[PDB]
């Protein structure tokens, strides 16, 4: 039951990513709010940032303590230019969110390939999880294109982060 | 991350599939009870016919919201010739239920041979569904063997629909 | 006592009819989520097409069960074409139930002209909801013309939705 | 839908090595507390013991009833030689524990490779479990590392029995 | 106050028969179930088999612990055949509790001889579950004499497992 | 009221050593409990960790926002070696921690010479955190020369981390 490198390989630099996403997205917050005028953009996009920030970074340490995979914590990250507006704001952060079910993708490929399954199942959680967090960001999106005013855009945006749920397959 | 196409086309026929087999059901369950005088096997089958039109349908709709794929609806059924009793009647449903867990096979292997990850977590659900339904049905099937009594067996069937539960693995 | 054909067949085109209106609707609440950025008007048209598909077509079989008619099973419908926008998806809707309310109206008639009474009692239900359904409906087709703001017209449909009642009359 | 007599071949031997280790736990269990004066230790074995004599050989024969499998029951063991100290005790179950990871990978690429889609989404809880279970006793295995006083690590085990719960992902 | 060989030798053979009979019983469990369309009937075999793999096994290993006999696991077990039908598996088991309450009162007369009186004491409990075990299996062979139909067997079964208590003697 | 650059660059290096802190911290988490076999430990030190990532960053972010002053993110950490054993790990947390007050009191210090106020007044809570924070880690240093047996240290860091409190002074 010797551990691969290649997962361990593909695992740190899942952890090194969602934590450099998860600082971006802190100052995408603080720029949503500050700059844009939109706090309630700005705490969907901070809790985003928590949530790359927490469990999506410690589940692959709690993995690596369980399997012997060893944890590497090597981070840069530097936020130089900002997007115009808030619209390419939230149209950043779905970019980004898409290439982590890119990366997903080929972690959960990479298992099979190594016949790996314990990595197989631990990855079905960020295969599920791409998928939500694309479409929450995807949900917020679309509210650009569906109104001209900021205060309604807020509004809409409001609802959904003080929203209390589950949907059976995608959590 | 743009969608298959293959998987797409799967995914919509499942959806047909689960439609039709959802009014057979409607129509099954009337016959049941007004033919047969079963009211209970008419509920059980009832209870399945909205089960194939609710939620199985569902999910693969709200999927395709998620990641591009598109919806067709194509739906053409036409029940025209009845099983001769109860027993023949749920046997029939057996036979149904026992094509979607080959269909749903399918789309598994399908889902692996595309690197769809995505499409593979999603049918989990339906694979898990596939052995859960069958086996509900099963258990009807088998007290037309148990006993020549119909009203016996609308007992055994009563405390089967009014049973409040699931499996841990199989739901 | 003895069951009227022309009736009977009324009533299974009418089965079939909220059959197939409700898979139509099934298939526009889809496509106001996805394509026009507008979940609660999804919502919305997501109930009707449970209605169509729940007891409109559930009290007629059950009738069926009563009285001796034939409960047929023929459903053909395929959404080939999508209205272009939002409002022309309810207008749509607003003339299929229309629709209803002219195909209910000629089944009244045709149960007095046979003499039927218990079918007539039996439509009431159907003539109140034909109107009812069709005043859902319209009350929704108002909003596209009273602002130019989908995230506005969404936070309107949003509390009819969420709203918790029952017309002394309508119902 | 025809099952898989090699899935059937492994899981029977899974099922054998469930009961035969639960066996052999439950000696281990009683050698714990009466030879090696660790009353907490032999808890710790006995549910140990107690979930693969349970649920781990249950799940197995209920999937079998579900798929057409074939249950068998063929049993061979005896406890020969203990480990000298309830340090090596420890060791050794963590080494069952990791065999059994072993056995489970085996079964996963066995489904895959049979196209067996309803055994791997069977054995995806055994997946989970395997790196559970093994966690749980290598935690014990440490205590023997970390403090040469057998009450104090006694002490430690207590706390561990006494635990009210699940990880997301490892359950 | 030195333990006696031959009740410590008669009391492993019996941790033993418990051991080998649970084993056989849940074998029989799953067999009444999957083959005989009687899942109370295995249900009831299965809280034996339970019985008979928990306390019966584990109060002789409690014993040991305190008064300084030695634990043997030595289990042998297959599951050749399987008897034809409902009625002639419970039969058998049957027949094993009526070998049971034989063993038990052979240890019951060997700690007299050996004026092992703790030893007599501890056998009172599986002396008054010898004949309490062989009565809850015997309501059950009654069953099948009393009616041809399983459905109506099963009904009663059901009420016996479900029923929630203790005789003042028997218990 | 026009913003001070030099705190501004004073603020935005403390949120910086917050970040990269925060990140090293979780690594050294990690590696207390996965190899030095301390949970306790690795939980005390991640609830710092999230602490310096959490309220530590976002106070300044925050008051960024308020005052016109300009956040940037520039984060660069790697962690390329381990202390050698627990003792060090924890000697390590407190050497940052010590150095974080030195910090701070720069920060006082240049804000009164600044005359902002507003911003003394802000750094008041990391005055008084910076002694709240050493004096935790301390009293974890203080266990490694009180007791040579590790299972006892964690014993006493449990107690510590599951406190439920507030010092009047330095909170
Ligand atoms: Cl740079
Ligand atoms: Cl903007
Ligand atoms: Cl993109
Ligand atoms: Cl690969
Ligand atoms: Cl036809
Ligand atoms: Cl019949
Ligand atoms: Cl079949
Ligand atoms: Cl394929
Ligand atoms: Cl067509
Ligand atoms: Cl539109
Ligand atoms: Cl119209
Ligand atoms: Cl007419
Ligand atoms: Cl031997
Ligand atoms: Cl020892
Ligand atoms: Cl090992
Ligand atoms: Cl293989
Ligand atoms: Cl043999
Ligand atoms: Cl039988
Ligand atoms: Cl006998
Ligand atoms: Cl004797
Ligand atoms: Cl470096
Ligand atoms: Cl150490
Ligand atoms: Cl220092
Ligand atoms: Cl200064
Ligand atoms: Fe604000
Ligand atoms: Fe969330
Ligand atoms: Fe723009
Ligand atoms: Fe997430
Ligand atoms: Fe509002
Ligand atoms: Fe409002
Ligand atoms: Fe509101
Ligand atoms: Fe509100
Ligand atoms: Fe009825
Ligand atoms: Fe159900
Ligand atoms: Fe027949
Ligand atoms: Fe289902
Ligand atoms: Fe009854
Ligand atoms: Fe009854
Ligand atoms: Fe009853
Ligand atoms: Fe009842
Ligand atoms: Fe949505
Ligand atoms: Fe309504
Ligand atoms: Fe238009
Ligand atoms: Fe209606
Ligand atoms: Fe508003
Ligand atoms: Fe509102
Ligand atoms: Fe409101
Ligand atoms: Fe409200
Ligand atoms: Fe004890
Ligand atoms: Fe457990
Ligand atoms: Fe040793
Ligand atoms: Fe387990
Ligand atoms: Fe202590
Ligand atoms: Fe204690
Ligand atoms: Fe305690
Ligand atoms: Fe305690
Ligand atoms: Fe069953
Ligand atoms: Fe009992
Ligand atoms: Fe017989
Ligand atoms: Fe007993
Ligand atoms: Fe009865
Ligand atoms: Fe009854
Ligand atoms: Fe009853
Ligand atoms: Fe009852
Ligand atoms: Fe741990
Ligand atoms: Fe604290
Ligand atoms: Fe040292
Ligand atoms: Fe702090
Ligand atoms: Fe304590
Ligand atoms: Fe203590
Ligand atoms: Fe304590
Ligand atoms: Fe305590
Ligand atoms: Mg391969
Ligand atoms: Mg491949
Ligand atoms: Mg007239
Ligand atoms: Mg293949
Ligand atoms: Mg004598
Ligand atoms: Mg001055």
């Amino acid at each position: 039951m010797q551990k691969s490198n290649k997962i361990n390989d593909a695992l740190n630099q899942h952890y090194k990513l969602n934590v450099e996403l998860g600082l971006v997205y802190a100052h995408y917050a603080h720029v949503a709010d500050d700059e844009f005028d939109m706090p309630y953009l700005g705490k969907f996009i901070q809790h985003l940032s928590e949530d790359k920030l927490g469990v999506h970074k410690e589940y692959i340490s709690d993995y690596f303590k369980r399997n012997g995979m060893k944890l590497k914590t090597d981070v840069s990250v530097a936020v130089k230019s900002i997007p115009s507006d808030a619209k390419a704001l939230i149209q950043e952060v779905y970019a980004r969110e898409n290439e982590v079910r890119d990366h997903v993708k080929a972690i959960a490929k990479l298992a099979l390939a190594e016949d790996d399954y314990e990595s197989f199942y631990f990855i079905q959680w960020y295969v599920r999880d791409g998928l939500k967090d694309l479409t929450e960001v995807d949900d917020v999106v679309k509210l650009f294109n569906s109104s001209n005013d900021k205060l309604i855009i807020e509004e809409t945006i409001k609802e959904m982060v003080e929203k209390e749920s589950e949907h059976e397959i995608w959590g």
